[PDB]
């Protein structure tokens, strides 16, 4: 997260990290026993670790639950990043608690100019590399349709939203992908992609959440 601030320990109960012996990707818990990430995460051998704050050391509220499963998105497509969307099923249902929680899944699509909370432990710098121990946070608010399309033209499908300013110096980026964008209490969105981070013009592109409700609600009820 570039141009964020230090979210405080457990005050997103719902992000998680993904971890193949290091963290690689982030993700929302979405009920005791299912993660909802990006689909270009996907990799096997995951251990998902709840109630996380500093990544690199243990402090007392986590839990590290290898995933059972990991269901992709039928539609995903990694060349264009249409439909970049993924479940992971753990190994045994977390413990949920007030520093350990599930994020629900919208009823509605947010609007652009809503305003929404991206966290995660990615990149802080636009130019260079710096990875925070702790999770980072950042209030940004939706883009237009028109906005985002001008900002990526012939790259914005319908499964798609940008978030961010266009000014440039805060953003999602590296290490963020796969985590949450919470609008009034709901997951609306997934860290998708953008080039580079942080980038005058060059929003961050988010998978657009409420699109996909009636696959996971299927997709969970069948596995
Ligand atoms: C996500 O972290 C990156 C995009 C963030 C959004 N950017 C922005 N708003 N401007 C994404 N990098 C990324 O997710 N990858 C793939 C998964 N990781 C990994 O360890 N790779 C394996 C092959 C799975 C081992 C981390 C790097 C990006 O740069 O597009
Ligand atoms: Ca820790």
């Amino acid at each position: 997260i570039v141009g964020g601030y230090t979210c405080g320990a457990n005050t997103v109960p719902y992000q998680v990290s993904l971890n193949s012996g290091y963290h690689f990707c982030g993700g929302s818990l979405i009920n005791s026993q299912w993660v909802v990430s990006a689909a270009h995460c996907y990799k096997s051998g995951i251990q998902v670790r709840l109630g996380e704050d500093n990544i690199n050391v243990v402090e007392g509220n986590e839990q590290f639950i290898s995933a059972s499963k990991s269901i992709v998105h039928p539609s995903y497509n990694s060349n264009t990043l249409n439909n970049d969307i993924m479940l992971i099923k753990l190994k045994s249902a977390a413990s949920l608690n007030s520093r350990v929680a599930s994020i629900s899944l919208p009823t509605s699509c947010a609007s652009a100019g809503t305003q929404c909370l991206i966290s995660g432990w990615g990149n802080t710098k636009s130019s260079g590399t710096s990875y925070p121990d702790v999770l980072k946070c950042l209030k940004a608010p939706i883009l237009s349709d028109s906005s985002c399309k001008s900002a990526y033209p012939g790259q914005i499908t319908s499964n798609m939203f940008c978030a961010g300013y266009l000014e440039g110096g805060k953003d999602s980026c590296q290490g963020d992908s796969g985590g949450p964008v919470v609008c009034s209490g709901k997951l609306q969105g997934i860290v998708s992609w953008g080039s580079g981070c942080a980038q005058k013009n060059k929003p961050g592109v988010y998978t657009k959440v409420c699109n996909y409700v009636s696959w996971i609600k299927q997709t969970i009820a069948s596995n």
